[PDB]
């Protein structure tokens, strides 16, 4: 009931009923926000509603104090007071960008481009109500429920009429009944179930709607450099292996928080395990969103750090099998693995934030409120795939927009830039350098000459809104019987359906370009599919052709990024 301001921090009873998370508005903001929005509900000790039997007014423009209640115009005694005047609220202890954060619906761009562009505590604010309009839009969707039991792996289904079905894509996880997150992919369809459990006819499941906490602390702490290492104690036998990055362990020291951009196949991992090597008495909790992430720092740290020395956090709900070789569960032990949203509550003398593109300011607070640390450690790579926005249908999220760290990093630059890839043949680095690193990265590999290039619309057919282009997959199955070589390549295309088609005609491992992030092979085939906005993005294209290290083939539905391909050109 009692708080401080969002907007100027002056302390305040008033809060706005109207939005969906309450905030604190002084004397002044609060009249600054219900004159210019339809919001006109103000909430104090006790709501701001006329006290009149069976009077339903809640405006508070058209509501009065009369002695110690409150009444509207029709009801109020001839000694009263408009609570709304002379450009404030009545309150005890007596702006543009805050009524669009509080207004708006999160469908466009702009008001991700508004709550990254604000005040540190409207960005707050904005990844708060953002949050809970995405969990209550989640409830919009119908629930489903089991129609039969085809096999092990497959079965047909029956929904609840009347409230819209959501796609089925490993981009959806659902929460099963409590019989673990089920995920759904393609009457013939595929039931997805983590945990192995006969799928009863009659059960049901639904959308994974977990509760909004508040935000306190900020998405970056303040910065605060320094003169000496703090707080940190370097070696001098530090490996020759980690050498390259000694420069740069030492502004991690010499800083509060730190931004590294890392380029695929640059060596992002390397220079997160080798921090540990570097201040090898510092207590370091690896950090990340997704599981992926997370397990991709522990077999780096497997080959360098004392196994004995490492522990993965693992949440008592067992969502998907994660990295099995550390001590689980134990919050105590030198190196912590753990995603964001299982984070306990501890200190560090480092902690280490990958994958930074995938991460929202929702994560990047939950992160300052759940670890006090002396470094914070911020790697990714802003030319990458950001979070899903699942609320935003209309225009496209620019990289410098993804969050703050990005923001920082898209502006004044990254603190660090890892300048060469290893992994990729030189005709990929060459092609990714030109698109999104301003002609800053370099090659370690010469060019392969197994990259290859094919210009082929095909024919886009739709289940129901995902794409499949089966002339495309055709190409590559001819392609495939004159290289057999390609034999062990993994498809990659923008979308779950046309990897579906592909699974069953040409038998490859699949995965989208989403989920190929953070992963290497060594050949590559990508089929463009459609020439989309989702299948044209240039962190998407970048992240599908940087993924293989010997070679890759691009079947392309768009000119513009055919041409812009250092590829060997093939024809058909
Ligand atoms: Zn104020
Ligand atoms: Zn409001
Ligand atoms: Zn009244």
């Amino acid at each position: 009931a009692v708080g401080a301001c969002v907007l100027c921090n002056s302390q305040t009873s008033l809060r706005c009923g109207a939005c969906i998370r309450r905030p604190f508005l002084c004397c002044k903001c609060c009249y600054d926000h219900v004159i210019s929005t339809s919001h006109k509900l103000v909430l104090s000790v006790n709501p701001y509603v006329c006290n009149a039997p069976g009077c339903d007014v809640t405006d508070v423009t058209q509501l009065y104090l009369g002695g110690m209640s409150y009444y509207c115009k029709s009801h109020k005694p001839p000694i009263s007071f408009p609570l709304c005047a002379n450009g404030q609220v009545f309150g005890l202890y007596k702006v543009t960008d805050f009524n669009a954060i509080a207004t708006c619906d999160w469908t466009n761009a702009g008001d991700y481009i508004l709550a990254n562009t604000c005040t540190e505590r409207l960005k707050l604010f904005a990844a708060e109500t953002l949050k809970a309009t995405e969990e209550t839009f989640k409830l919009s969707y119908g629930i489903a429920t089991v129609r039969e039991v085809l096999s092990d792996r497959e079965l047909h289904l029956s929904w609840e009429v009347g409230k819209p079905r959501p796609p089925l894509n490993r981009n959806y996880v659902f929460t099963g009944y409590q019989i673990g997150e089920y995920t759904f992919e393609k009457d013939a369809v595929v039931y997805r179930g983590t945990t192995t459990y006969k799928l009863n006819v009659g059960d049901y499941f639904v959308l994974t709607s977990h509760t909004v906490m508040p935000l306190s602390a900020p998405t970056l702490v303040p910065q605060e450099h320094y003169v000496r290492i703090t707080g940190l104690y370097p070696t001098l036998n530090i490996s020759d292996e980690f050498s390259s990055n000694v420069a740069n362990y030492q502004k991690v020291g010499m800083q509060k928080y730190s931004t590294l951009q890392g380029p695929p196949g640059t060596g992002k991992s390397h220079f997160a395990i080798g921090l540990a090597l570097y201040y090898p008495s510092a207590r370091i909790v690896y950090t990340a969103c997704s599981h992926a992430a997370v397990d991709a720092l522990c077999e780096k740290a497997l080959k360098y750090l004392p196994i004995d020395k490492c522990s993965r956090i693992i949440p008592a709900r067992a969502r998907v099998e994660c990295f099995d070789k550390f001590k689980v569960n134990s919050t105590l032990e030198q190196y912590v693995f753990c995603t964001v949203n299982a984070l306990p509550e501890t200190t560090a003398d480092i902690v280490v934030f990958d994958e930074i593109s995938m991460a929202t300011n929702y994560d990047l607070s939950v992160v300052n409120a759940r670890l006090r640390a002396k470094h914070y450690v911020y790697i990714g790579d802003p030319a990458q795939l950001p979070a899903p926005r699942t609320l935003l249908t209309k225009g496209t999220l620019e990289p410098e927009y993804f969050n703050s760290v990005c923001r920082l990093m898209k502006t004044i630059g990254p603190d660090m830039f890892l300048g060469t890839c290893r992994r990729c043949p030189a005709e990929i680095v060459d092609t990714v350098s030109a698109l999104v690193y301003d002609n800053k990265l370099k090659a370690h590999k010469d060019k392969s000459a197994q990259c290859f290039k094919m210009f082929y619309k095909g024919v886009i057919t739709h289940d129901v809104s995902s794409a499949i282009n089966r002339p495309q997959i055709g190409v590559v199955r001819e392609f495939l019987t004159r290289n057999p070589a390609w034999r062990k390549a993994v498809f990659i295309s923008p979308y779950n359906s046309q990897n579906a088609v592909a699974s069953k005609i040409l038998g490859l491992p699949t995965q989208t370009v989403d989920s190929s992030q953070g992963s290497e092979y060594d050949y590559v085939i990508f089929t463009q599919t459609t020439e989309t906005a989702h299948s044209c993005n240039v962190n998407r294209f970048n992240v599908a052709i940087t993924r293989a290290k010997v070679g890759i083939l691009c079947i392309m539905s768009d000119r513009d990024l055919y041409d812009k391909l250092q590829f060997t050109s093939l024809e058909i």
